[PDB]
């Protein structure tokens, strides 16, 4: 399996301490969760009605800008990147932006699909049944306009081809969404998370956006009562109130955590409202004594050098960084 | 799609009425949901954590009795169910000894594979390399006993065939379980269901009993952080707990409901702990008339003179059930 960020049970265990005394920076979780709304004890109770799922929906469409189209919950955006090759041309190719989240190449090779890794729309050709862009791309950063993806996505409908578009980080930056524009493209689909911005990530609970064919497959694949009681009451509690004060802390933090990068002199290349990748000739190293100081980050086994650091809840977690940087011993084996 | 019980949402919309003034008596819900245990922040906040999985893990190994097996969580039975697929040997056809929850053939068949509805061991051949049973059965109660599980186990394991016991509502009956039986078995599959029992089936959470290597495919097929953190704090907690109290408590609104039905000339022929089976010959316009006065119970299609009638959650609940039926204007259309 991937190793992906959040591994802190496992930090622990190799590393010492208690896993509430580590400083995870290892993900692109919102570091301040909002508050919890309530959630009527009929909601914990019954099987997931289906008024609970339309409020949870409508929610979503006026929250998403998705221009009338109600988008599907699904129990967490994995649930239906495992859907995709159901829905990919099966004697095509499947074209990758990246490099990028990992789970992707991992479902659809695993289920014989040929997946050509592509950096420019410019190798995109008729041979690519799906193409598949995290936008705001995981880990770099890396965004694409929507004309572009709407571009790209006009290219491929000439061949019949589909374009994905992951919005997971997309939140912060609701002008590069094509959330919108499902109806008018016709061969778009758009995946959002819920856990990361709201820092709720312990819920498992995603939206896809797309048109009605598509999002009623998505539905029939994944049966009766995918998405829980609790999240689909929450998700539409949060989505209804203030999201503006939620992005205000988020940049907040997010200039906090560059403040501690820059002052301990590291490159920052890329990043998010949460999160930020730095490059370093040693960044593997760089990863494990962080560890040793018991704060985790993500490095990644294609990227030696590369070093994603997630945001820390306050300024004392900035220092901590800081300070477990300046200190930290030599950068050899 | 199967209109499965619980539908309040199309129910009031139907027949009038707001959802709350209905009496749902439409699934298999324990009526009095048990206290919620508390949910800290991490457990809301954190992407699933590995030590939450296992904390879980080890309550339901105690709780189900699994003779050291650590169950696998999953986000509902249903989306193991999907998954059969994968398991079943893919030229043999499935035996389901039934009427019974439909899932298993609509996911089955929509696979493509034969299912042979059986209703007797004697009815099994080398050519089914899946047999399933729900035990007790959904919605006849029929109970089969351990040793009948595992000789039906042991004939199909001489061709590599497979059994899987669903065991939703054999909480009430843990004497009928085989979860203790998945090593010495070998070809043995036990599903568990979270929300019935504990009357939060608002949360979506299954249990799979299985060897090892049936357990790392189902976790491979599920993939990372498929079960929220919220469930595996909440299942923790109350399987550590009084689940006798819970039981009791269970059978006490069981006795409730006898009586009503027995009061009203109903013929019982069935049921659980948790559940009634009527016949009557006019059970759907029995439903019907029901649901004109805002109760709502489950009638089935391929059975026009049963009806499964649920729980109510107090003596006022059975009283209202009673005074419908007594008071109910002629069953003809
Ligand atoms: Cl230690
Ligand atoms: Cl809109
Ligand atoms: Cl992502
Ligand atoms: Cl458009
Ligand atoms: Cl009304
Ligand atoms: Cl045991
Ligand atoms: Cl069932
Ligand atoms: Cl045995
Ligand atoms: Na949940």
């Amino acid at each position: 399996p991937i190793v992906h960020g959040g591994g802190i049970t496992e930090a622990a265990a190799r590393y010492g301490g208690r896993p509430e005394d580590w400083l995870d920076l290892s993900t692109g979780i919102n570091p301040c969760p909002v508050a919890l709304p309530a959630v009527p004890e009929r909601a914990w109770h019954r099987l997931p009605d289906r008024q609970t799922v339309d409020d949870a929906r409508s929610a979503a469409a006026d929250y998403y800008r998705t221009n009338g189209v109600l988008p599907l919950p699904v129990p967490g955006t994995q649930s239906v990147i495992q859907l995709l090759p159901r829905l990919a041309p099966a004697n095509r190719h499947v074209a990758i932006f990246g490099p990028t989240y990992g789970e992707y190449a991992r479902v659809l090779e695993a289920a014989g699909f040929a997946v050509d890794r592509v950096a420019d729309a410019d190798a995109l050709t008729a041979e690519h049944g799906l193409v598949i862009v995290v936008n705001p791309n995981n880990p770099t950063g890396r965004a694409l306009a929507p004309a572009e993806l709407l571009a790209i996505a006009a290219r491929q409908k000439a061949s019949g081809g589909l374009l994905l578009v992951d919005e997971a980080f997309g939140d912060l930056e609701p002008q590069l969404s094509v959330a919108g524009h499902a109806s008018g493209q016709g061969n778009l689909i758009v995946f959002r998370s819920f856990g990361k911005f709201f820092g709720l990530a312990g819920l498992r609970l995603g939206f896809v956006v797309a048109t009605e064919p598509v999002l009623a497959s998505f539905a029939d694949w994944l049966g009766p009562w995918a998405v829980s009681g609790p999240a689909l009451t929450i998700s539409k509690a949060l989505m209804q109130g203030d999201t503006k004060a939620i992005a205000a802390g988020i940049l907040e933090r997010r200039a906090g955590l560059d403040a501690a990068l820059d002052g301990a002199g590291l490159n920052r290349i890329g990043g998010t409202g949460l999160f930020v990748l730095v490059e370093h000739p040693r960044a593997a190293l760089l990863q494990e004594r962080l560890c040793e100081a018991h704060i985790l980050t993500r490095k990644f086994d294609y990227a030696p050098t590369w070093l994603r650091v997630g945001l820390a809840p306050d300024a004392a977690g900035d220092r901590r960084l800081a300070d477990a940087l300046a200190r930290m011993e030599l950068l050899e084996h």
